[PDB]
């Protein structure tokens, strides 16, 4: 059955400024991921060419409490639209060994995004 993972959108947290907590979400097809505007100024947006095959792009409204249903297996790198350069990202992994994760890891993106991404991958391993 579908399960839900809550994600807080924060001005600052464990990893520094402009964070999603958690920044790693392990899910399966049909689960939901709920993004909560704990602090103002944030949203969630799928990153270009960093969501799985067959998945639809998405972009929430600033300060919206946005419930995403994930169905397509693979990895999703999401950003906060204004705060991408500051590192405000999260990785959603749907199913095991997400096929596009290595591609996402190799893709052009800011150094701080790369650092935060690599950290959550290492923590999940
Ligand atoms: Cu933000």
């Amino acid at each position: 059955a579908s399960e839900n993972i809550e994600v807080h959108m924060l001005n600052k947290g464990a990893e520094g400024a402009m964070v999603f907590e958690p920044a790693y979400i392990k899910a399966n097809p049909g689960d939901t991921v709920t993004f909560i505007p704990v602090d103002k100024g944030h949203n969630v947006e799928s990153i270009k060419d960093m969501i799985p095959e067959g998945a639809e792009k998405f972009k929430s409204k600033i300060n919206e409490n946005y419930v995403l249903t994930v169905t397509q297996p693979g990895a999703y790198l999401v950003k906060c639209t204004p705060h991408y350069a500051m590192g405000m990202i999260a990785l959603i992994a749907v199913g095991d060994s997400p096929a596009n994760l290595d591609q996402i890891v190799s893709a052009k993106k800011p150094k701080i995004v790369q650092e935060r991404l690599e950290k959550v991958i290492a923590s999940a391993k």
